[PDB]
């Protein structure tokens, strides 16, 4: 895997520009904190998502070189994970938009326990707990171990995916199902085509290959999430006021019919 070859300079390129978009994601919602988008975006949770995000995209070029057992056991460690982290907290973002905005009538007494247990916080560490058995265990035993990943990450992203799919109709800071959809079939598309080409392959190379598939979810998991709403935010300022929040709220809520 050459330091100096064309496929590896393209992805380090792009990981250079994912880590500099993060960065600044990161500077401009710590600036333009306690403002309803960054407490509707999920507060101090987009915070815990970005700076993994940032330490995925530093970690990069690690995979990148002569093969090494830190690097062999890194490439599970970190960027699964990284998936899987973001995955969880963006269908547990969807959970507690959709509980809100319904079935917190329907299903009553289901909300007391969901926010009496501290459920938010529950549910993300139980998926932090679930994986990291599952990524262990894997690698006790390249297509059979990632097949359990993939499977994990999906069965996360269409949850998140069945449950914003009744959310169509919310406002358009509550309302996530294009990000969902995009990303749900960004990553199945990328891992079924991975997961064929591991087997039909030269062997050699497919390590870039794979490597690029996992930037490229990153690089999308990130700015189809993140983009839309710094946009919003330096570009919209009048968009991003507590009231203009009311409003929109209010004009959903009671619709005129």
């Amino acid at each position: 895997l050459e330091w100096h070859e064309a496929p590896t300079i393209a992805v380090a390129l792009l990981a250079a520009l994912g880590f500099l978009s993060t960065l600044a994601i990161l500077v401009i919602f710590w600036r333009h904190f306690q403002t309803p988008i960054v407490r509707s975006a999920g507060g101090p949770m987009c915070f815990l998502m970005l700076t993994l995000l940032l330490v995925a995209y530093m970690v990069v070029p690690v995979y990148v070189g002569p093969p090494k057992v830190s690097t062999c056991l890194c490439r599970q460690a970190l960027f699964p994970l990284c998936f899987t982290i973001c995955i969880s907290c963006i269908a547990v973002r969807s959970f507690q938009i959709v509980c809100a905005f319904k079935m917190a009538s329907r299903f009553p007494r289901a909300y007391s326990y969901w926010v009496r247990y501290q459920g938010p916080y529950v549910s993300m560490a139980f998926i932090t707990v679930l994986k990291m058995v599952i990524v262990v265990i894997g690698m006790l035993a390249y297509r059979n171990s990632l097949l359990f990943n993939t499977s994990l990450d999906l069965l996360l992203s269409v949850v998140g995916f069945s449950f914003a799919y009744m959310g169509k109709e919310l406002p358009t800071n509550y309302n996530e199902a294009k990000f969902i959809t995009l990303s749900m079939t960004f990553y199945f598309t990328s891992s079924v085509s991975l997961c064929t080409f591991m087997s039909a392959y030269s062997g050699v190379l497919v390590t870039i290959v794979d490597l690029l598939v996992t930037v490229l979810n990153l690089l999308a998991i990130s700015l189809g999430y993140f983009g839309p709403k710094c946009y919003m935010i330096l570009f919209y300022p009048e968009r991003n006021t507590p009231a203009y929040f009311n409003s929109m709220i209010q004009g959903y809520t009671m619709r005129r019919d």
